[PDB]
């Protein structure tokens, strides 16, 4: 029949590829990496900056409801 | 005779390989891992991202009602 | 529907390309590098000085809500 | 079946032979070597300048998704 | 009888000699080594570039499900 | 008499020298080591790659039901 | 709306182009270089003496709140 | 898709063939060589003076974004 | 009809965006973070300082009776 | 109506920009940093010395009842 | 009203510009630096010797209850 | 009132300009320098021999409880 | 009328600024800190040694019956 | 009246400036420091050796029942 | 009265200037230093060899029960 | 009474002036020095060869249980 | 009378100077040290190899039922 | 009586002078040293190669059940 | 009885005098030495080229299972 947890899925809107929360993540990510680099002065922290984004993309693309 | 817990199995629809709940899981999984990585900056948390999915797949394939 | 974490986004104002916090970062960055150079006397630490800025720019441009 | 990490591969676009990041690398490479030479006045640092490029090329050619 | 963890093995597809993830690895490997060399200017980091690949190959060949 | 936990031993099939799970192990082992080496650039992590395998072999040979 | 970290910016007064701290830096810089030269007797250490100053200037000019 | 590190490339403006930083380099290069010659009185240090410039040129021409 | 828990909502006045309690929170928040930093000397604890505020704002804006 | 937690706000007097407690903080802050420097002999710990103060200022200015 | 942590401030006497503890600090500071120099034979450690003192002075002057 | 860490100051006697410990320092200082010179045969290590002494003197004179 | 818990207040004598118990506290405090330092060899534990005392003083002064 | 915890104060005899326990402390202190130095070969651990003693003295002098 | 931890003080015999344990210490001290010198070939490690001994002596003389 | 760590002192036999371990030391010492000299071709490493021996002798003579 | 835990003391046989368990210990001790040395390549781990043995001996000699 | 851990001692066979495990050790030892030398190009790592063997021998000879 | 780690010893085949891995080693050894010589232009790095081989041989001959 109907799976009862169905409907809704503003969950998607909530978490969607376009969503506040998503944008939140990389934001602080951008920060801390930039932060960390001051401390470290190593080239490390600029990756998931891009990577998590596409990482986000793929899993979002993977699941995407 | 008839096992009384039988019938129904919208349970399947509820939990099925295609189900809201399933999609829910990996979603937050994608999140927390991405979250964690900001904190950790270790390559760890991108696995069950894929793995749980196929892990889901196999057990779902294992049982599948 | 409406993703509930939406609205607000003074978060943007908070963290925006024009924001206090942003300006804070490079500031101390300028400092420590200048600091470090006294100790090191190597040409190293003048990079993210510029780079993080454009690094900031791109990610800000990348996400930008 | 389908390997779940598949799809996406804007990763390629991200890191591709033509990509920002790639161009970033050799850039600073050009710099530091030129920098170093001032200090050293040895003929050393002009190599991966060319070499890393073809080094990039080969590995890119090696993997290339 | 049947080992229950059997079946599935999109795990293979997931991790196979041809898989996204595999290609991911050497990619960043190519990067960091090229990165490192800028810092170090030592001939070190170009090895697993090739080596891990064949290292991958052998273990993949070793196990290969 | 008969030890009641006897019979079954699809447990063997489950965990046997030929089993999914076994193959699973070394797989991720191959990964993480290759992973680690990127970070470390030390020759460390290629051992149980082979060793655990024969380690597996011996204990499997040791017990083997 | 209002970014909450805003206001204040005695931070500027604190770190400004005219600030104690700024003047502190070059001071010790002048010292150590003069110090170092006694040891080294190389012409090295008189640079950021001027350079960091304009380096300070530019980044200060770059950010300047 | 779009490589996320793309856009921006004021990086170019930052580091471009016409850029402050570039001009900075050869400047101090001119200095130290002239400096060194006083000490050495060897004809050595007038090379990258010209050479690095064309060296700059070629790599800039090589990459040039 | 009338929901009996209705009326009142000095609850709002009690907890409102302008309320004692709200102001209480960030206060101690400011403290402990400043406290923590003495111990840690890490840049961590200055976030919800701003963030919780806008976090407060949004949820307050979200619900707001 | 009246939010019951209102009134009082000797809380302010307690924690105010002019308050014992506030002065307490930076005090020990001054200490430990000076302490730490003996151990470390790094230029690190003289920041929140000033910074927390203005950090205090801003949040105090942010909330300020 | 009255901030309850007020009064007392033998805390000042305890930590004041004239206080045992203060004098304690620089003392050991004088020691370790002199100690360190034996090991290092670098001119480093004679700074906060003077500097921390005025550093003490300023923060003491900054807060000074 | 009375700063509680006060009294005592056999601390002074302990560390005073006339104290065992003080005399200890320069002693080993005399040694290692004399030691070092055998190895180095450079005129370096005879300084704090005198200098630390007056360095001791001044800081002792600076603080002197 | 008369608050019945009144009178008595040998409670004061019991707990007073001059009381056994009070003296007990700092005593063991002196101990454990001295103890801890052996283990830690960090400068930490000598504070409430003085501080709790004045902390005692103030609260005693705060309440003082 | 009489504070009931009063009398006794063999507690003093127990913990007094002359007491077994006191002597116990510095003893092991002497040991571990001497121990540590073997491991470390740093001049660190000879301090509270003297210092804790006078530290003991002062607090003992501070409280002293 | 009698401090209860008193008596005994075979503790002294245990740890005394003449004791096994004491002799143990310098022994291994002699070793490791001699050991270290092979590795280092620096004149460092022959000090507490004598020094700790007199260091032992003084603290033993300091406390000596 | 009897110090409990007493007796035994095959420790002496273990470490004694005549002991395996002692002889072990100088042995490898002889080696590495001879080794080092091949590399260095400096007259350095033949000292503790004799010296450590008498160094051993004296400390052994110093302690000697 | 008779202490009831008495008799038995195959406990001795169990744990005696000659016992399996004892021999077990040093065995693995020999191993791990040899193991560790591969990793470390420091001369550390060959001590309790001998030492624990005599350490065993003494305590065994100390107690020995 | 009989020490219960007795018997068995295939433990010996397991770990004996002739045992797989023993042979395992030196094997990898041979490897890593040979490995290390490539990196180091120092004569270091060929020792326990022989030494651990006799080290093994002696402890084996020491305990040998 | 039977030492359980026994059997197997494809370990030998794995690591044997004739084995891939062995051949791997000297290979890269040949490389890096040849590499190094370009940099160094010293006759150093052609030794273990031969030496490690016989070094391999002997240890292999030493252990050889």
């Amino acid at each position: 029949q109907d799976l009862m947890a169905s409907g809704n899925t503003t969950v998607k809107a909530t978490f969607g590829k376009d969503s506040s929360v998503v944008k939140w993540v990389v934001l602080a990510e951008v920060l801390v990496g930039a932060v960390m680099y001051m401390m470290t002065k190593n080239v490390k922290f600029l990756a998931g900056f891009a990577i998590i984004s596409v990482f986000i993309a793929v899993g979002m693309a993977v699941v995407g409801l």
